[PDB]
This record gives C-alpha cells, structure tokens and sequence, in this order.
C-alpha cells in the first residue's frame, strides 16, 4: 500500500448538506464558478468552456480539486472555500480578484 504523509485533514469537521453549495457564483474578472452537484459528487465548472473539476471535501466548509494536464502543476491541490454566499478560490486570488458572489 501507498505510505502515508497526512497532506489531508485527519478530524476534519463535516460539510453541510451539499445542497447549500450548489450555485452560480458571479465575478466580473474571471467569470462565474458554477457549483453543480452529480450523484454524491460537487464539481466546480471555470470558464466558456466549462472546465470542470470534481469537489473533494477538505475540513468544514472547505473542499479542494486537482489542476488539469494543461497546467503548470498537474495534480496540485487547490482550495475551494465557502462562506455564505461567497465562494474563495486560492488558486485565482493573487489580486483578491478570487472571491465569487451568489
Ligand atoms: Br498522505
Ligand atoms: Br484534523
Ligand atoms: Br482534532
Ligand atoms: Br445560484
Ligand atoms: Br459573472
Ligand atoms: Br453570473
Ligand atoms: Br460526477
Ligand atoms: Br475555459
Ligand atoms: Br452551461
Ligand atoms: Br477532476
Ligand atoms: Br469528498
Ligand atoms: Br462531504
Ligand atoms: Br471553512
Ligand atoms: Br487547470
Ligand atoms: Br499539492
Ligand atoms: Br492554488
Ligand atoms: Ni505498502
């Protein structure tokens, strides 16, 4: 078996009912994060195109996804937070551009 390294929460707090998740979260620079949920699963869909990626929960209200083969860094984990109608997206918020409101 893989060995361990604890890069995840080991006593996360749990997610609130995935429903409350769930919307399309406006921002005028990146465009929407829309948040759709499928069969157990949230996923976040960036862009015209409608890059998507699956929600992986992390701790409370705080979930992470894996980059594309067309980034820089594959397979990195990326934060996902939630609070209320807000939605933060590490990965777009080098200019604080990277919050998406509801
Ligand atoms: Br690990
Ligand atoms: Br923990
Ligand atoms: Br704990
Ligand atoms: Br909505
Ligand atoms: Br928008
Ligand atoms: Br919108
Ligand atoms: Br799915
Ligand atoms: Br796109
Ligand atoms: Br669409
Ligand atoms: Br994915
Ligand atoms: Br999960
Ligand atoms: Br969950
Ligand atoms: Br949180
Ligand atoms: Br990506
Ligand atoms: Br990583
Ligand atoms: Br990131
Ligand atoms: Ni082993």
């Amino acid at each position: 078996s893989n060995a361990v390294g604890k890069q995840s929460p080991a006593n996360p707090a749990p997610s609130r009912p995935l429903n409350d998740y769930v919307g399309v979260y406006a921002n005028d620079y990146w465009g929407p994060a829309t948040v759709t949920y499928h069969d157990g699963q949230l996923r976040l869909s960036l862009g015209p195109k409608n890059q998507t990626f699956d929600l992986t929960h992390w701790d409370g209200d705080t979930f992470t996804f894996t980059l594309s083969t067309e980034n820089a860094l594959p397979g990195s984990i990326s934060k996902a937070t939630f609070a209320g109608d807000t939605l933060n997206l590490e990965y777009y918020d080098a200019d604080k551009l990277g919050t998406f409101t509801r």
